[PDB]
């Protein structure tokens, strides 16, 4: 379709993602399969590449994608750090876009859990909180424009394979051991080992917030077993609490559509129907860890008491495929599946692909799917839309 917008591309990881200087340069928006932000700028389509906390709350990454775009310190928001126990400010940026500020808009692309991270950024920037506004004006504290409302630079979010109503994968019992093993195996197939005390950061998890920081003489193995014990882990302000289906269900409840922005939801499967109970299982070609350690429960896990039955069982790896489409637990967000024409304040269900959690990304390989041609064919949508 016909060019009918200007506004550039955002990439916005999921619990698991790093900037490109970052993992000596292999690409978490390509993996093994090349460079997708390359891909789009040379096929005319500007892209740009976020990088914020990936076991970070939304809301904290919402704050960081903010300062981030427009250039600044982060702001957490005063009332939101006394509340949770963590620094008011983050990292400075020099600002990808400051030009937001002045009209100029984005495109956000999101995987996992950075589809949370998307809604949230819009429904802060739309509204912002009265809760900051109300707690600025008390105790005599600058505000960040964020929490002010009236703000808009989204034109489109699109998520891909983003657990909108959560996980189930969370309520398994050893999570925690086998969430950072999923971090180990991503690590590996970044080629980086989990038992080497690297100097230099590689990957940087940008718990300022928090105070934390991998050490001198520490390893990934040590680092993850200590953030398994701190707050990042343990508390309510975190992407493994965001990432339970009460996580999802809390956010929803207070997440919702902008009229004013287009939603793109695609929706990723990768497993079978077994014969004996209705059980899903994972294809050939699932990336290992998923197919060993995650898909075998995600396919048999139920609550039939939190309506988790069997529309919840089918998964690309890593989610609940029925989790995808758009947010349904706690929203009165609307989900229309695509009939050729993208419409504002709703989500576009563009369809359930055949791709498991890490394919998508390219962090795993298959020949099968053509990756190139489903990140082309999405940018010239989000170019055609009408502003
Ligand atoms: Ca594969
Ligand atoms: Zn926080």
């Amino acid at each position: 379709s016909l060019r009918a917008n200007d506004a550039p591309i955002v990439l916005l990881h999921g619990f698991t993602g790093w900037g490109r200087e970052e993992m000596f340069g292999f690409k978490y928006w390509g993996g093994v399969r090349g460079d997708i932000e390359q891909w789009l700028n040379e096929n005319g389509y500007r892209t740009y590449t976020l990088a914020v906390g990936p076991l970070s709350s939304n809301w904290d990454r919402a704050c960081e994608a903010y300062a981030q775009l427009v250039g600044g310190t982060v702001d957490y928001g005063a009332a939101h750090a006394a509340k949770h126990g963590h620094a008011r400010f983050g990292r400075t940026y020099p600002g990808l876009l400051p030009e937001l500020k002045r009209g100029g808009r984005i495109h956000i692309i999101a995987h996992s859990q950075g589809g949370q991270n998307a809604r949230m950024l819009v429904s802060l920037l739309e509204n912002g909180s009265q809760e900051e506004r109300e707690y600025a004006k008390a105790h005599n504290v600058s505000l960040s424009p964020l929490f002010e409302g009236g703000h808009h630079f989204v034109l489109s979010v699109t998520t891909i394979a983003t657990p909108h109503d959560g996980t189930t994968l969370v309520n398994m019992v050893d999570f925690t051991d086998r969430f950072f093993d999923l971090q180990k195996a991503v690590l590996e197939a970044a080629a980086v080992a989990s038992n080497v005390p690297y100097t230099s950061q590689v990957y940087d998890f940008k718990l300022d917030q928090w105070g934390l920081r991998r050490q001198p003489g520490e390893s990934f193995d040590h680092y993850f077993d200590r953030l398994k014990r701190s707050p990042v882990w343990t508390s309510t302000d975190t992407a493994r609490y965001d990432l339970s289906v009460s996580g999802a269900l809390k956010l929803n409840q207070w997440v919702q559509a902008s009229p004013n922005t287009y939603y793109l939801s695609f929706s990723t499967e990768r497993t079978y129907r077994g014969a004996l109970t209705g059980n899903h299982y994972p294809e050939l070609g699932m990336n290992a860890f998923s197919a060993v350690v995650c898909a075998p429960f995600l396919g048999s896990y139920r609550e039939p008491t939190l309506g988790i039955d069997d529309r919840w069982l089918e998964n690309d790896g890593i989610v609940n495929t029925v989790s995808m489409n758009g947010p349904k637990r706690g929203s009165s967000d609307r989900i229309v599946p695509y009939d050729g024409t993208l419409k504002k304040g709703v989500w576009n269900d563009m369809g359930t692909y055949n791709v498991d959690h890490l394919e998508i990304i390219g962090v795993d390989p298959n020949p099968s799917f053509d990756i190139r041609a489903f990140y082309l064919r999405l940018a010239e949508q989000l170019a055609s839309l009408r502003p």
